[PDB]
């Protein structure tokens, strides 16, 4: 039998006219405000409209599917996308596997890092579809920054784009390395997510040429509650303050796209901070549907698979 490869992410609004039904979702229920909305159409159209932020996610789990099924002979895997916010929903998926007569998956979600809050959710909802159907059995890979393909393929990526700056300034630049912020009372419940997020930034640095670097939070909900910071607008601020930093490097590691969240979050408003203290913006191109990233996502699979059947 083929195998399932459950690949989960958020979602992202396919159409202008999915962007309330999408943040009501998110929102629990409770429906944006007239304002809130504009601000949101706003920001998808500062980074160039919706079409291409699908594709993305599209692209990563077919490309991997392809990966897998050509780079071994002992099974076929087929991918299913499930999704935490839009159709297709993970609830969708699991149906569509069981449906297909899929008995056995490897679920995989497109964020390096494991929290209770987040990844915890999706392997919840995904179980419980399963368990509802009888099948098939899913057998969750929780997070996968410590692959040393993903570690190298951020180095690689830092060590190019620091090649745009004059060897006398590099002393003077500073690597940014975040992911999405999620509630402070993460860190009550003991979540290794942000542990995971410092050993990244461990890994990366070490194989870099930056000579400096910090740790920040990016694109917190708005929720009753506080959030894990410092937010990278005010990083940035605060690091130019002690140190007048030249260059800022951001990696948001934490995201495998080019989506709202890098393209606004870190090239509209992280750039409009650097601008304002008279230091140069820089940000490396996000795996998207790289083949080195691909390879990283297939090194993964494999790997649960292996450890699972051999
Ligand atoms: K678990
Ligand atoms: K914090």
């Amino acid at each position: 039998k083929k195998v399932g490869l459950l690949v989960m992410a958020y979602g992202t609004p396919y159409k202008d006219e999915d962007i309330e039904r999408y943040y009501t979702d998110i929102r629990h229920g409770h429906k944006p405000s007239e304002e809130m909305i504009a601000d949101l159409r706003g920001r998808y159209h500062a980074i160039g409209g919706l079409s291409p932020l699908a594709k993305i996610t599209e692209a990563q789990a077919y490309g991997l599917e392809k990966a897998l099924n050509d780079s071994q002979d002992e099974v076929e895997f087929k991918a299913y996308i499930g999704l935490k916010h839009i159709e297709p929903f993970i609830e969708d998926a699991v149906e569509a596997m069981h449906k297909d007569g899929i008995e056995e998956a490897i679920s995989i979600v497109l964020a390096p890092h494991y929290s209770s809050f987040s990844v915890e959710a999706y392997n919840k909802r995904a179980k419980e579809a399963a368990d509802k159907l009888g099948g098939p059995r899913i057998n969750a890979i929780n997070d996968w920054y410590k692959q040393p393909k993903f570690i190298q393929m951020w180095a690689d990526r830092i060590n190019e784009t620091a090649k745009q700056i004059p060897a006398d300034e590099l002393l003077d630049t500073v690597l940014i390395v975040s992911a999405h912020s999620l509630p402070e009372k993460i860190k009550q419940h003991n979540d290794p997510y942000p542990n995971q997020l410092q050993e990244t930034a461990d890994f990366i640095f070490e194989k870099v040429v930056v000579p400096h670097y910090a740790l920040g939070w990016q694109s917190e909900g708005k929720t009753g509650e506080p959030w894990l910071g410092p937010d990278v607008q005010d990083l940035t601020r605060e690091l130019y303050g002690r140190e007048k930093y030249k260059h800022f490097i951001y990696t948001p590691v934490g995201f495998v796209a080019e989506h709202l969240e890098v393209l606004y979050d870190n090239d509209y408003e992280c750039k409009v901070v650097t601008d304002e203290v008279g230091a140069a913006y820089h940000r490396p191109p996000m795996p998207n549907s790289d083949p080195e990233f691909l390879e990283v996502l297939r090194t993964v699979v494999w790997e649960k698979y292996s450890n699972l059947e051999h």
